[PDB]
């Protein structure tokens, strides 16, 4: 109620559209607009579960106006406020594409309101994991640009200049959506390890000491800035993070040196982000940390050292590594709070080693040749491998397997593969062939 008054009607409604578009990434323009239509109608005539209930209720109605969370129609079976318990899944495959200047201005003069609403909805559903404060700030600035540029002396020049002034906020928002989505999908502890893994893969040359502080720092920034309703801090924190990146890795790797030479902190960050897993020196094998030092609740130095060492020695994608480390380390951890840890470790050790080895072997089998070749060249070697394992396979059957397996590998064998999507795709591929 307090916000509705201080913000007004139209503005409070704008905030809501962005707010609810983030919540229902899969929702349609119509549905989200409809839900917001009545959420305001509520606040207004209540500034009260008389309307709050009418909302949750009219939400289950088969073929309902409102957008639906996965599990809504399910747990609706009725309390009945299970809906608030349901967590929303991010959109990992953004499809937002900015129209041409003409497309923008024609749409804008014809219907200024719906053009801005369609934009706030589509931009927010696509990059809904970026901080609310940032989305609101970018979409308001963007609409202001559209507003002034389409009626300027020369829209073309206006747009060229104004988009340049907005590039920073623009890249910051999509970048923030990407890293915060990964953060929300994994949770703080796994995100931290995930980032430690990726840095290890990008610079196996470095020592644990060069990358750990960085995994720590990015993690601190995300837990602090990924969620803010009015004052964004991603812009305040990320630049100094690139300074740490360069201080520690600028001289440890040629490619990092080049990244660190770019014009802005944003460019340095993006550049390091897109950097793929480099060729690994292939050092000696590393045994699981089956020792009392992993029991330190105060530190994770041991778990971090193992994670780091495993990453710079095992040619496997981070989505795979992060996936198996969690259960593995948790299993080890079960030998901590017992009367005799040594006996527990000596028993669990041989078992975890085989399970890990099996997972790793299968994962490297699923991603074989992807990283070292161009997609096309990958597709070619992949077929040869399949041909050798399936001599009686018709060319059609081989084509289908090549298609399926190359689809999986393009989605889940890259350093920046989608966590949520791959988690389930990996489960399936593991019990394959
Ligand atoms: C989702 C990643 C799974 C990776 C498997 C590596 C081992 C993890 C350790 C313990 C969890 C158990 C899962 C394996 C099934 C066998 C059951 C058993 O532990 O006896």
């Amino acid at each position: 109620c307090k916000e509705f008054s201080h913000l007004g009607k139209e503005d409070f409604t704008s905030l809501s559209l962005v707010l609810y578009s983030r919540k229902f990434p899969s929702g349609t323009f119509e549905q989200v607009s409809q839900l917001v239509k009545e959420v305001v109608s509520l606040t207004e005539a209540c500034c009260y579960d008389t309307r709050t209930s009418a909302l949750s209720a009219k939400s289950c109605e088969s073929n309902s106006p409102f957008p639906v969370h996965p599990g809504t129609a399910e747990c609706c079976t009725k309390r009945k406020l299970c809906m608030a318990a349901l967590k929303h899944q991010p959109q990992e495959f953004p499809t937002y594409v900015e129209p041409t200047n003409d497309e923008i201005c024609e749409a804008f003069r014809k219907d200024p309101k719906e053009y801005a609403n369609q934009f706030m909805w589509e931009y927010s559903t696509n990059y809904g994991q970026a901080p609310l404060s940032l989305l609101v700030s970018y979409t308001k600035s963007y609409l202001s640009m559209v507003g002034s540029c389409c009626t300027s002396a020369s829209p073309t020049v206006c747009f060229l200049k104004e988009r340049l002034q907005l590039k920073h906020l623009s890249l910051l928002t999509t970048l923030s959506n990407r890293v915060c989505s990964q953060y929300a999908a994994y949770g703080e502890k796994k995100s931290r390890l995930s980032n430690l893994i990726k840095l290890a893969q990008k610079v196996p040359t470095a020592d644990l000491e060069d990358v750990l502080p960085l995994a720590e720092d990015i993690t601190n920034i995300l837990s602090k800035c990924c969620e803010s309703a009015s004052e964004d801090c991603m812009a305040k924190e990320l630049p100094e993070h690139t300074v740490k990146l360069c201080d520690n890795l600028s001289t440890k790797n040629s490619k990092f040196e080049d990244c660190c030479q770019e014009k802005t902190a944003m460019d340095v960050f993006v550049c390091t982000y897109f950097m793929p897993a480099a060729q690994l020196p292939e050092l000696p094998d590393v045994e699981l940390p089956t020792n009392k030092d992993v029991c330190d609740p105060g530190n994770t130095k041991v778990m971090d050292k193992y994670t780091f060492e495993l990453s710079r020695r095992t040619h496997l994608p981070e989505v795979f590594l992060s996936k198996v480390l969690e259960p593995t380390l948790k299993s080890l951890g079960e030998c901590c709070d017992v009367e005799d840890s040594t006996t527990c470790f000596n028993a669990k050790g041989p078992l975890l080693k085989k399970e890990l080895s099996s997972f790793i072997d299968k994962g490297q089998e699923l991603c074989a040749d992807y990283s070292e070749n161009t997609f096309t060249e990958y597709k070619k070697k992949l077929a040869e491998r399949l041909k050798a394992k399936l001599p009686d396979a018709t060319p059609t059957e081989l084509a289908k397997l090549v298609n399926k397996r190359s689809d999986f590998a393009s989605n889940c064998c890259s350093i920046n593969s989608p966590p949520l999507y791959c988690d389930s795709e990996i489960d399936a591929e593991l019990k394959n062939i």
